């Protein structure tokens, strides 16, 4: 499928399986913050990792889903309670999916005037997900590293690919700092970043909120940015 503009978003192949979804939000005066997400395509059913900045965009992921893949969403997962991740949730919800976020996500949703998921994740004390709470993910490897971008930010690994997604937690290997840092812990950042490195060490393709797909770089420097606060 290639890079793909399809409405106001752009759609990029990673792997046969799974594309980076971005959008766009204006911010009068100074133009447009990227946020990237994940599709996933899971046999005969599809599985989103956040949604859009807005229900509209997240209505325009829905329908390019439908014209190039042509199956059924089972689920969406979301991976912190901020705009770019958690925006569009009422548009998954009209279409009848099942949505999914860290409990602390569902409790923060509503305080940022978003709409909580329907369902709550729990996590182990090795950071991996409780199985009982992620019925039927799949391919989906979700891990929480500890707090860093915000206290609930969440972490996602495919099965069967060398892809994980940092989202706002990692940066690029020549970031120049840690991006938004308005809710950050930024006492457990370093330890946070390097967690998602140590849960996903077999992955080399480093997906994130607002730059391309890197190497495990990404990963280091990250931490190493973090160390500094
Ligand atoms: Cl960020
Ligand atoms: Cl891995
Ligand atoms: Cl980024
Ligand atoms: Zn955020
Ligand atoms: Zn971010």
């Amino acid at each position: 499928t290639g890079d793909q503009r399809f409405g106001d978003l752009v759609f990029r192949q990673l792997a046969p399986n799974v594309w980076q979804h971005t959008s766009y939000l204006d911010m009068p005066g100074f133009g447009a913050v990227a946020s990237n997400g994940l599709i996933v395509r899971d046999g005969g059913r599809v599985l989103v990792v956040d949604t859009a900045w807005t229900d509209d965009q997240t209505a325009q992921i829905l329908n390019w889903i439908k014209q190039e893949i042509n199956l059924p969403v089972a689920l969406a997962v979301v991976t912190h309670a901020h705009q770019d991740k958690m925006g569009g949730m009422d548009a998954l919800h009209a279409a009848g999916i099942a949505t999914y976020a860290n409990a602390l996500s569902n409790q923060l949703a509503p305080q940022k005037g978003m709409v909580a998921a329907q369902h709550s994740l729990t996590f182990a004390a090795n950071g991996w997900v409780e199985p009982a709470t992620a019925p039927n993910f799949g391919p989906l490897k979700v891990f929480y590293p500890g707090p860093g971008h915000t206290s609930d930010n969440i972490t996602v690994g495919i099965d069967g690919t060398d892809i994980a997604f940092g989202g706002c937690l990692i940066k690029d290997s020549k970031a120049k700092s840690l991006g938004n840092l308005g809710d950050a812990d930024t006492e457990h950042y370093a330890a946070s970043a390097r967690a998602f490195g140590a849960a996903f060490p077999k992955a080399s393709m480093i997906v994130m909120s607002h730059s391309a797909p890197d190497s495990r770089a990404a990963i280091t420097h990250t931490a190493r940015m973090a160390d500094k606060l």
